[PDB]
C-alpha cells in the first residue's frame, strides 16, 4: 500500500489540510523527501513551524540530550531547568524586565485561548476586539474571539471604505469603543501581518496608532506572533517594525522547531491572577523546552533575522521578475521570510483567481516544490520557508514555480477535487 | 537564584499545581535528580505522562532518530509515515465494533474537545453525559462536558448531565449497587428530549475525583443503557490508559468496549501527544475541523511507537499488575499502623489511598495529606494528591519502576507517616495547590 493511501485508511479527514497527495518519510534542511524518492523545496516549512528546517544539529543535539536526561515531563507540579532557562530567555529577548512573565502551551491555539482566560480573570473585562479573517487557533477557546469588535484588516491591496491610508478603520474603531461602555473590553488580538487573511503587512504607521488609542482605552493589545514571529520578519519580533510594544506576546508554531511549544509573554498581573487555572500535563515540558532553546540560541548565534530578511528580499525579487512574464501575479508582500503573492485575473479589477490558485500548488507539488494557499479568496500563495533554507534552493524554487504558472492547463479541475482541502 | 525562586520570577502561576518547591534539572528511571542532585522516587510519574520513566533508550533512540530525519512536522497538509504506523498500531490494539479511524492530538485536553466536537458535528446531538468529579481537560472545549473543581468556574455545554460516581468508598444515596445512579440516569435521559444526547464521557477510574474504581458491573450496565438511548460511549483513558490498569486498555476490566477511545499522557513517553481512536463515520464527517499546526508531528509520533512498542515487548500491562499488587499490599501493611488510611484502591500502576480523620465517618483528612505529600518530598519522595476533598494520595509511577524502587518508596511513605506533624501550616500556606 502506498503512504497516502495508508493515511487515508488509518487517519480521519477531522484534521487533513491537504490540497495534493503528498507523503512524507524524511527531511533535510529545506528539503522533504516523499516515500517515493524523490526530494522537494519546502516553501511551507511546515506553516512556518519548521523554522530551523529539517535535521537541523542544534535541534538534534539539544532534543536527543534532553530525552537522555529529561527533567520529569512538566512545569505544572515541579520547576524545571530546561523551562526556566527558556522563559529568562524569552523575557530577556523582550522589553519585559520585572514586569512580565511566561505561560508555556503546547500550541498557538492554547497559548491564545490562555491569554484570553487570564485577561478576563484578572481584569473582569471580557470584551474583545479582533480583525475580520484573523486566525487565533482552531479550538473553541481560541475562535472564541477568533462582546466582539470586528475589524477590517488595514489592507494597501484592498482598502476599507475607499481609504487606502487605513484611517476609516481607527475611525470605526473610535465608533465602536464609544458605543459600549468605558472598561467593557479588555483585549485587542492583533496580527502584525495577518495570516489566513493572505500574509497581509498592513499599512505603514496604522498599528502603532491602532496601539495608541487602545491604550487611551485601557485596553491590553495581545499581538499574536505565532506565525510572523522570531526572526522570521527580518527582526527577532514582528512588532519591532511598527514602533509599538504590545502588553502581550503570543508566540508558537517555529518556536518549537518541529517540536509542540508555545508561549505566552504577559504582564506577571496577568499570569499571576490565580494557579491550576490554564494547565496542561505536558505544558513546559523539558524536551519541547530544550527544542526551544535551541531554536532562540540559533536565531542569535546565526543570525536569522538577517538572513530572513536577506533571503527575503531575494525571494520577492524573483517574484517580482515572475510578474513581469505572468499577468496572474497581482501582489507580492510581505516581511523577511513571510510572504504572500495575490493572484488576480485582473490587474485594476482585482478580483482573485481563486481556481488557478489551487491547481498552481497543485502542479508546483508535482514539480517538487511545497507551497500552499490562503486569504479570504482563497488566492493568495504563502511563502514561510525554513529560515534556514539556502539562496541556491530560492532560485531552484523560483524556477520551478515559473514553471507551474507556465503549466496549469496541464492540471485538470478533477485532479483538484479530489483534494478537499479548506 | 535558586531554581525554585528563578521558576516564581519567570513563570506566571496561571499553569501552577504545586505543593512543595520540587525542582528537577534531570531523570533516571523512576528517579527525578534535584539542582543540587538529591534524588527522588516519582511514585506520580508527571501523573502518569511518565509511562517509561525518565530516559528509557526506547524513547531516546525514537526521538533521536526523529529529530535527524523527521518526517515533516504535520499530518495537516501532508501525510508522514510516523503517524500513519503508529495510527495503523493504535488502531490493531483496539478490539473495535465496525471500522475506526485515528485523530491525533497535543493532549488528552484537545483530545477530549475535538472527540465532542467531531460527535457533534457528525450526529448534531449536543447533549453529553459525564460524572460528577470528571476530569476530562483544561480546554474551554473539555472543560464545557467536565465536573472537576479546575473546571468549576467554567463554561459548561448546554444539555450537559451530570450523574454520581460510583464510589464504593462513599455509595451514592448509600445504595453500594450502584443502582440508584442508572435509576437516576434513567429519569434524566426522559426529562430531556429523544435523541438528543450525543456522547457519555467515562473515566473507568476516576482520576482527579480521587482515584476511584467503580463498583464491579457498573460500566457495562451503564454502556448499555446509553447504547439503547443511540448515544455514544467515550472512554477517556488518558490517565488510566495503555497497560498502566494491568491490563492494555482498562475497559478490558469491565466487560464493555467503547465507541470511541480517548489516549494522552503517558501515550508520549514524555512528549505531547494524544489519540481519539473513533469510527470511521465520526472523524470523516468534516475536514479541516478539529486541527493545531504540530498535530502528527513525526518526533511525538516516534515516541508514541516507542511507548506501544516497550509495552508490548517487555509485557507492560503483566508488569503493572504484579508491580500493582506489590504496591498495595505495601500501603495494607501501611494501614495497619497509621489509622489515617481509609482506603486503598487501584488496577495496576493506577492506585489511590484516601486519607480520613475517623475510620467509621470517613471525614476527609485534608490538611494531614497536605502535610503528608511535603514532608515525603522532604524525605526524597515525589507524591501528589488529588480529590474533591483533597485527601487522595495519588500513585502512577514509571510503568518501568522496579521492585526496589517500591520498597523505598515504601519505607519514606511510612516515614512521611510517622513525621507528618514536623510540616507547620506556614510551609504548607505557601502553596496555593489545587
Ligand atoms: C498557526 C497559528 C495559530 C495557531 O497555532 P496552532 O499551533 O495551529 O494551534 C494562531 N495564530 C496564528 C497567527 C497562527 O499562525
Ligand atoms: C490528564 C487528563 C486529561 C487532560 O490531559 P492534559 O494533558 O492535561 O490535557 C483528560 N482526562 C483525564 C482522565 C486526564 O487524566
Amino acid at each position: 500500500k502506498a503512504l497516502y493511501d495508508r493515511d487515508g485508511a488509518a487517519i480521519g479527514n477531522l484534521q487533513k489540510l491537504r490540497f495534493f497527495p503528498l507523503a512524507i518519510s524524511g527531511g533535510r534542511g529545506a528539503r522533504l523527501i516523499e516515500e517515493n524518492g524523490r526530494e522537494l523545496i519546502d516553501l511551507s516549512g511546515a506553516w512556518g513551524a519548521a523554522s530551523l528546517g529539517y535535521g537541523h544539529p542544534a535541534i538534534v543535539a539539544a532534543v536527543s540530550a534532553a530525552a537522555a536526561n529529561p527533567a520529569g515531563a512538566t512545569i505544572l507540579s515541579a520547576s524545571n531547568a530546561p523551562a526556566v532557562t527558556l522563559a529568562e530567555r524569552l523575557l530577556a529577548s523582550f522589553p519585559g524586565e520585572g514586569t512580565h512573565k511566561i505561560w508555556f502551551g503546547h500550541s498557538g491555539s492554547d497559548a491564545n485561548e490562555a491569554a484570553y482566560r487570564a485577561i478576563v480573570k484578572a481584569t473582569g473585562r471580557s470584551g474583545v476586539i479582533a480583525f475580520a479573517g484573523a486566525y487565533h487557533g482552531c479550538t473553541v477557546g481560541s475562535m472564541a474571539f477568533s462582546g466582539l469588535i470586528l475589524l477590517p484588516y488595514p489592507d494597501p491591496y484592498r482598502p476599507y471604505r475607499n481609504d487606502p491610508t487605513g484611517d476609516a478603520i481607527l475611525t470605526l474603531l473610535t465608533e465602536k469603543l464609544a458605543a459600549v461602555p468605558a472598561g467593557s473590553i479588555g483585549a485587542a488580538f492583533i496580527e502584525p501581518i495577518q495570516s489566513d487573511g493572505g500574509l497581509i503587512v498592513p499599512p505603514d504607521g496604522f498599528l502603532r496608532k491602532f496601539a495608541d488609542i487602545c491604550r487611551a482605552h485601557g485596553i491590553l493589545v495581545v499581538c499574536d506572533e505565532v506565525k510572523v514571529g522570531l526572526a522570521r520578519s527580518g527582526r527577532l519580533h514582528c512588532f519591532e517594525h511598527e514602533g509599538f510594544v504590545p502588553d502581550i506576546l503570543v508566540l508558537g508554531k517555529g518556536l518549537g522547531g518541529g517540536l509542540p511549544l508555545s508561549a505566552v509573554i504577559a504582564p506577571a498581573e496577568i499570569l499571576d491572577c490565580a494557579s491550576a487555572f490554564a494547565m496542561q500535563t505536558l505544558h513546559g515540558n523539558p524536551i519541547s523546552a530544550a527544542a526551544g532553546l535551541a531554536v532562540l540560541e540559533t536565531i542569535d548565534r546565526d543570525d536569522l533575522p538577517a538572513m530572513a530578511e536577506r533571503k527575503g528580499r531575494l525571494l520577492r525579487d524573483g517574484l517580482s521578475e515572475l510578474a513581469k512574464r505572468h499577468p496572474l501575479i497581482g501582489d507580492i508582500r510581505g516581511r523577511g521570510l513571510a510572504c504572500g503573492m495575490e493572484l488576480v485575473c485582473d490587474r485594476q479589477s482585482r478580483e482573485p483567481a481563486r481556481a488557478e490558485t489551487a491547481k498552481l500548488i497543485y502542479r508546483a507539488y508535482q514539480l517538487g516544490l511545497v507551497v500552499y494557499y490562503v486569504g479570504m479568496n482563497g488566492n493568495v500563495l504563502e511563502f514561510t520557508p525554513p529560515l534556514t533554507i539556502t539562496e541556491t534552493d530560492i532560485h531552484k524554487a523560483l524556477d520551478l514555480l515559473d514553471r507551474a504558472f507556465s503549466e496549469l492547463s496541464a492540471v485538470s479541475n478533477e485532479e483538484i477535487a479530489q483534494f478537499a482541502g479548506w
